[PDB]
């Protein structure tokens, strides 16, 4: 399709079941360890994928620490927008 992923996630007994990481010296995070079976997976999140939105709000330029807060903070639902960094460029 065309507009970007939008995994939508609900909280499970052993978290999301994913990992995110950010670069150095460098902004942006990254989806890095899909757990099997987890909401994660189910939701269609992928590792590789570059995070863009996380409940309505672009998270690209903020710090790692920023992007992680507003995940953990949010009531145990989050809609993760992502894009194949491959194909997709923000300018
Ligand atoms: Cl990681
Ligand atoms: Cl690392
Ligand atoms: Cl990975």
């Amino acid at each position: 399709g065309m507009l970007p992923r939008l995994c939508c996630l609900e909280k499970g007994p052993n978290g999301y079941g994913f990992h995110l990481h950010g670069e150095k010296g460098k902004l942006g995070q990254y989806i890095r360890l899909v757990e099997p079976g987890s909401p994660a997976e189910k939701a269609g999140l992928l590792a590789g994928d570059r995070l863009v939105e996380v409940n309505g709000e672009n998270v690209e330029k903020e710090t790692h620490q920023q992007v992680v807060s507003r995940i953990r903070a949010a009531l145990n639902a989050v809609r993760l927008l992502v894009v194949d960094p491959e194909t997709s460029t923000t300018l």
